[PDB]
């Protein structure tokens, strides 16, 4: 890739780690292929380029992500000049473009799909469906796989000292700030879901009632209310029931973009992950304890770890075990941790000590 050729950020560091599935008679663990992803990269004249994405249903929606919104973010159409109103401007066309060329990319396949189902007798057996219509089968199956995938993503740049987050799903950006008073966290973008209100409004201008989605609270799997790709949700919705009564895509690629935040003088540090750290958190120690929590474990890990990769790596790991735990042990939280999902935490330092 061209991605894989340019400048990486030595300010900033990555852990990850694996969905992982407690084995019932437990001691060893399963895993799907991991479908999360991310980026650091710092261009020209000094603005970078950070996110982390989620993604399901195959990862090549979260790599298509990724590539496409560097191709359209680093080769020039940014530089500190701009001012917010411009970069928000910039951040909403990448995100558009992002969106319709993944959808123009599957768009032939979508139509081979529809071809190949018009030759199969519908409603027969995975099996039992004479040998003679396998190669029909196979081949669906291969586009199935080309075509399928969405992914949430948090963003964030930092052109000449101002932060601006772009977000589109449940990842999420926290400024953690070092003052004198202790570290002050807050969430710099808000999460995409049937709880919150203005999703929720957004959702009922289209005709659909939010009473009954709010309450399920999670749309085929997944919570996010704003998705990148998906063909599934973009084009098959008045298909599902939750959403049937749409007028419009319930689900949709948007960006939110958010302020513009000062960095000059501050001291702390950038944190961007994704929904299944949390989540896992959540599931541990219950509702609402993760940003705080992260962000205390991170702080922890600081003084300790000798780059930031160690430090949101050990992170990573220390929320795993507390999950493995919780589920090992078995004082009720238990029944919430029967597996986790991908886990990814970028930490972008400033000017933070570090051990």
């Amino acid at each position: 890739s061209w991605t894989d050729d340019l400048p990486l950020c030595h300010l900033s560091g990555v852990g990850s780690a694996s969905n992982r599935s407690y084995s019932a008679d437990g001691k060893g663990t399963e895993s799907h292929p991991p479908e999360d992803s991310w980026l650091k990269f710092r261009s020209e004249n000094n603005c970078f380029l950070y996110g982390v994405f989620n993604g399901y249903d195959g990862n090549r929606v979260t790599n298509f992500v990724a590539q496409r919104l560097s191709a359209e973010l680093l080769l020039g159409q940014l530089n500190a000049e701009h001012a917010e109103a411009d970069v928000r401007r910039v951040l909403l066309q990448a995100f558009d473009v992002v969106e319709r060329s993944f959808l123009e990319s599957i768009d032939d396949a979508l139509a081979e799909k529809a071809s190949l189902q018009s030759q199969l007798p519908e409603g027969v057996p995975q099996h039992q469906l004479p040998p003679q219509y396998q190669k029909i089968l196979e081949r669906l199956k291969t586009l199935e796989r080309e075509i399928s995938g969405g992914a949430m993503a948090v963003v964030a740049v930092l052109l000449n000292n101002k932060l601006y987050v772009a977000n589109v799903g449940t990842n999420r950006a926290l400024l953690c700030k070092s003052t004198v008073d202790g570290l002050q966290v807050t969430q710099l973008n808000v999460d995409h879901t049937t709880e919150n209100e203005d999703e929720l409004f957004r959702l009922s201008q289209l005709g659909l009632d939010a009473g009954k989605i709010k309450q399920v609270g999670i749309i085929c799997g997944q919570e996010s209310t704003r998705r990148i790709g998906d063909y599934k949700v973009k084009y098959g919705y008045t298909d599902i029931d939750l959403l049937s009564a749409a007028k419009s895509k319930p689900i949709i690629a948007e960006p939110e973009i958010h302020g513009a935040q000062p960095l000059d003088g501050v001291t702390g540090f950038l944190v961007l992950m994704s929904e299944g750290l949390y989540k896992a958190l959540e599931a541990a120690h219950g509702p609402g304890q993760a940003n705080q929590e992260i962000a205390a474990m991170i702080d922890t890990e600081f003084a300790k770890q000798t780059s930031l990769d160690a430090v949101a790596q050990a992170v990573v790991d220390r929320v795993k075990r507390i999950h493995s735990d919780t589920f090992a042990s078995g004082g009720e939280r238990a029944r919430f941790c029967p597996r986790h999902e991908d886990m990814t935490l970028l930490v972008r330092n400033f000017g933070y000590p570090l051990g």
